[PDB]
């Protein structure tokens, strides 16, 4: 399918790396070739999420013209599931040319049948730099107005960019009685609302298990949010 699209937003924490890896996972069960790719070059996060914590070779050192793309690709516990790992040292921050992260990321589009990039928040030249590297975003948004408005300013620019713009995740609902009901928050988002995913303490159990809850924990609420996700995701295939 060779499938790129940026988990992007307009604030950190989120649930970025929590939609990349769980999307990756849900997909991947469901016989999806996934490259999960983690763009967050100075918060790598993703690689430890899906329980990958040792590679020697990351994305960093490919941007820094150290490696081939090719030997910072590594399987993972899960079927169909493959990633690219971010480096957390500085000095791999550092030296990690953030302009190269379009064309390495696309190099590998015809290997994989989603490519998912988790990118960090904002407008900022990393963050850019990542979000562009996709030709579809996923927009991730909790339901905060500002959170909200600040991720669909986001989602205006990468349209003008030339990215389809999928639709939107309601992340952490439930999370407080003042949460933006979904059909308020997708009329607020001017994009399709493509799943509400609940606050629930079992993502976070999966976050600090290293294994992502759509597989650690199958029947919590969550894990079937996400389930659910992935069916959309391909339908707007
Ligand atoms: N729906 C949810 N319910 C409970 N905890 C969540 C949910 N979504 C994310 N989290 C937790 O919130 C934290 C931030 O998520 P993360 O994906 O790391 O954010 P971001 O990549 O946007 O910075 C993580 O520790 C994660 O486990
Ligand atoms: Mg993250």
């Amino acid at each position: 399918m060779g499938r790129i699209i940026s988990i992007v937003s307009g604030k950190g924490g989120t649930g970025k790396t929590t939609v990349t890896a769980n999307l990756s996972v849900a997909l991947g069960d469901r016989g999806r070739k996934v490259l999960a790719v983690d763009g967050d070059l100075t918060m790598a996060n993703l690689s430890l999420v899906l329980g990958v914590d040792d590679p020697d070779v990351t994305l960093h050192d490919v941007l820094a013209g150290e490696a081939n793309v090719e030997d910072a690709i590594y399987m993972t516990q899960f079927d169909n599931v493959y990633v690219l790992p971010g480096a957390v040292d500085w000095e791999h921050v550092l030296k990690a040319d953030p302009r190269k992260l379009p064309e390495v990321i696309k190099s590998l589009k015809d290997k994989f049948d989603f490519i998912l990039i988790d990118c960090p928040a904002g407008l900022q030249l990393d963050a850019m730099s990542a979000m562009l590297s996709g030709e579809e975003a996923l927009l991730v948004t909790n339901p905060e107005i500002s959170c909200l408005t600040d991720t669909m300013k986001v989602g205006i620019v990468l349209k003008k960019a030339g990215l389809a713009i999928l639709g939107f995740v309601l992340n952490r609902y439930g999370r407080s009685d003042r949460d933006i009901p979904p059909e308020a928050a997708e009329d607020v988002m001017e994009v399709p609302l493509l799943a509400v995913i609940p606050e629930d303490p079992a993502i976070r159990e999966g976050t600090l298990e290293g294994i992502p809850a759509v597989k650690y924990k199958p029947e919590s609420k969550g894990a079937k949010a996400f389930v659910k996700l992935a069916e959309e995701i391909e339908k707007l295939a």
